[PDB]
């Protein structure tokens, strides 16, 4: 769920308020998306959106209203490393992996302030 994703991003980027810094960025960082990613961070967000789409294709998520932004899962942050838990069931585990991969991706790409609150005519 969004709560866990926020904490994962803070795990990798301890100075951030992720729900501010990484929402309404580019064409993809925020709910849904369109167009061509404007930079590698936006591409991280495109991949994450795609991962949530793939998740929802799984029968294990379809059985539970396991909507990735609201589906709680278990993970830890320790020494700024994210670990998804073996106690997660299949849908939860898939979402946790999507979120972990995106958090790591965000932490390894430039953050370009010119792409914050981008005009969608760019998308
Ligand atoms: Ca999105
Ligand atoms: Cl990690």
């Amino acid at each position: 769920a969004l709560w866990q994703f926020n904490g994962m991003i803070k795990c990798k980027i301890p100075s951030s308020e992720p729900l501010l810094d990484f929402n309404n960025y580019g064409c993809y960082c925020g709910l849904g998306g369109s167009g061509t990613p404007v930079d590698d961070l936006d591409r991280c967000c495109q991949t994450h959106d795609n991962c949530y789409m793939q998740a929802m294709k799984l029968d294990s998520c379809k059985v539970l209203v396991d909507n990735p932004y609201t589906n709680n899962y278990s993970y830890s942050c320790s020494n700024n490393e994210i670990t998804c838990s073996s106690e997660n069931n299949a849908c939860e585990a898939f979402i946790c992996n999507c979120d972990r991969n995106a958090a790591i991706c965000f932490s390894k790409v430039p953050y370009n302030k010119e792409h914050k609150n981008l005009d969608m005519m760019n998308c």
